[PDB]
């Protein structure tokens, strides 16, 4: 009894609020944020009149009930929202999966005015707590599944920009570039979760252990089986109630399992050392981080218990999903050169094939033949991934997102164009990230972060659909989505994207937008080029992408009245 006293005091006043309040604005997103100011104080009034003690006449409720009943207090005004107001006009039966069932990937949230360094210190000086209360309250609103205690990790680093930056000598050349690095960062925080969350609720719980004990056995190559599957039971436990809204609970069993880990490393690995005598948030955070432990030198040959014994399909009839992420343990641990996706297709191929030849003529006579079939499956990365670096290095990124950009407007040409330059941006960023890396790294790094883009685009266009094959691609099986993607063709259904004018041209506002701001201007161009003339398309696009860029150089630095623009 007494939910909300519980957690209270397990995570401290602090982070309490910290996510009640994210809480509230990931799930009325478009709510004002004194509003929500308002209603996190309440809850938490409330919260120390039930740890003041049980008894409280209405502690013993739910989080979800009392959550619940402080956002249906307004959440029920339908001309200022929308079918919001009818979530509130059920109960807690499915009203919270109505809620759920609402949040927002790319909600229309007008743009975020950015001060001047002088302004925001001052802001920041004046009252500091209502400061960082507005970072989450936006950054939550624009995320709506953002994990949650790593956003508190980064509430800590931002406001220690503004503490240091702020009594430096030069505010801006301090905190500018920190802040930069700190918003691509979260970016790549918020994808990666986004990615968790989709596998959890599109493809049920054992798609994501699996994920996890691959994850964690390339990452803890010395840990018995026993460990591994304990820690995917305990993490799992996290992220299901951290993509299911249960941000209080996620947190303190987050924390519990920092706890846990940094108690036994001696059973766990060798590089938590560190991590465990960093304060209490940066501990999950590198924890989630840490670096591959090195593998055991002499691992037995896996033939020994999955192919050369037949034991295999009776050790297999009693506990299946017990042998297999037995399987899957093995062949990670002894892999950290392996992308965790293709480990679990690894791991879905013997099973299939043991679901065959466990009943077939002889077992192990027809089963004997298994670790062929993964040959191909490991090679069809390594290829792509070897042939799509050395074309990014030919090209640096930007031309590299020119290139992708093309490519797969005409694989999927119904989808609106800024999910293609966005999507497609971030693709590029693959090649800066991981083709730097010997190829043991490298496709565990590629193919992993093409997922998370990948996934990005199938929720980006799960909120409007146009595109079958973007449709059918994002809902087979989440581990062969990067394959199917791949194996894409030009879509010649189609027909010409007729041909608007105020499309294909240029406005003067752009001279006043950042570097990064005008290339994205201009590969937006270029998908409106592609879906108007996916004809043709060799050096003609590179010729006029080019030309492009060169007419917008020469007219910003004009000294014109913006006309130049306007004639051609
Ligand atoms: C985890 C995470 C951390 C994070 O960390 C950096 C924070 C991102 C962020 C920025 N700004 C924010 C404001 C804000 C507003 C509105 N008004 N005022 C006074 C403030 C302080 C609030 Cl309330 C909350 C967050 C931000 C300033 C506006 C836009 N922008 C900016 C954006 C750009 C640009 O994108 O072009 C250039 C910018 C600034 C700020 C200065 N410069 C040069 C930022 O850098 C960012 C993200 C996405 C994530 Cl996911």
């Amino acid at each position: 009894k007494s939910e909300v006293a519980h957690r209270f005091k397990d995570l401290g006043e602090e982070n309490f609020k910290a996510l009640v309040l994210i809480a509230f604005a990931q799930y009325l997103q478009q709510c004002p944020f004194e509003d929500h100011v308002k209603l996190v104080n309440e809850v938490t009034e409330f919260a120390k009149t039930c740890v003041a003690d049980e008894s409280a006449e209405n502690c013993d409720k739910s989080l979800h009930t009392l959550f619940g009943d402080k956002l249906c207090t307004v959440a029920t005004l339908r001309e200022t929202y929308g079918e919001m107001a009818d979530c509130c006009a059920k109960q807690e039966p499915e009203r919270n999966e109505c809620f759920l069932q609402h949040k927002d990937d790319n909600p229309n949230l007008p743009r975020l005015v950015r001060p001047e360094v002088d302004v925001m210190c001052t802001a920041f000086h004046d009252n500091e707590e209502t400061f960082l209360k507005k970072y989450l309250y936006e950054i939550a609103r624009r995320h709506p599944y953002f994990y949650a205690p790593e956003l508190l990790f980064f509430a800590k680093r931002y406001k220690a920009a503004f503490t240091e930056c702020c009594q430096a000598a030069d505010k801006a050349a301090c905190l500018l570039p920190k802040l930069d690095e700190l918003r691509d960062e979260g970016k790549a925080s918020s994808a990666k979760q986004r990615l968790k969350c989709a596998s959890l609720q599109k493809f049920g719980e054992r798609a994501f252990k699996a994920w996890a004990v691959a994850r964690l056995s390339q990452r803890f190559p010395k840990a018995e089986f026993a460990e591994v599957s304990k820690l995917v039971t305990d993490l799992t436990k996290v992220h299901t109630e951290c993509c299911h809204g249960d941000l209080l609970e996620c947190a303190d069993d987050r924390a519990d399992l920092a706890k846990y880990i940094c108690e036994n490393q001696d059973s766990i690995s060798s590089k938590l050392k560190e991590c465990c005598e960093k304060p209490l948030l940066e501990k999950s955070h590198c924890i989630a981080e840490v670096e591959n432990d090195e593998m055991p030198a002499d691992l037995p040959s896996l033939a020994a218990d999955f192919v050369e014994s037949k034991d295999v399909c009776k050790n297999y009839a009693e506990a299946k999903d017990v042998f297999l992420g037995m399987f899957l343990y093995e062949y990670a641990r002894r892999h950290p050169d392996y992308s965790v996706v293709l480990l679990l297709r690894l791991a879905k191929t013997y099973e299939t094939t043991l679901e065959k030849c466990c009943a077939a003529a002889d077992p192990h006579e027809c089963y004997a033949k298994v670790f062929d079939e993964f040959k191909p499956l490991v090679e069809e990365p390594q290829n792509l991934i070897k042939q799509n670096c050395e074309l990014f290095e030919q090209l640096g990124e930007y031309k590299f997102q020119n290139a992708l950009l093309v490519r797969y407007t005409k694989k999927v040409p119904q989808v609106s164009t800024p999910t293609l330059v966005e999507v497609s941006r971030n693709l590029g960023k693959v090649g800066s990230k991981c083709c730097k890396h010997p190829e043991a790294k490298r496709m565990p790094c590629a193919e992993d972060y093409l997922s998370v883009v990948l996934n990005q685009l199938c929720v980006l266009h799960e909120k409007t659909p146009v595109s079958d094959r973007v449709t059918k691609c994002c809902t087979e099986s989440l581990v062969n989505r990067r394959p199917c993607f791949s194996a894409l063709e030009v879509d010649e259904t189609y027909v010409p994207k007729e041909f608007n004018a105020e499309t294909f041209t240029f406005h003067a506002d752009i001279c006043t937008l950042s570097e990064k701001e005008r290339q994205i201007k201009k590969q937006t161009a270029l998908v409106e080029l592609v879906k108007h003339k996916p004809k043709a398309t060799k050096e003609q696009l590179k010729a006029v992408m080019d030309d492009f860029a060169a007419f917008v150089e020469k007219c910003c630095k004009a000294d014109d009245k913006e006309t130049c623009f306007a004639e051609e």
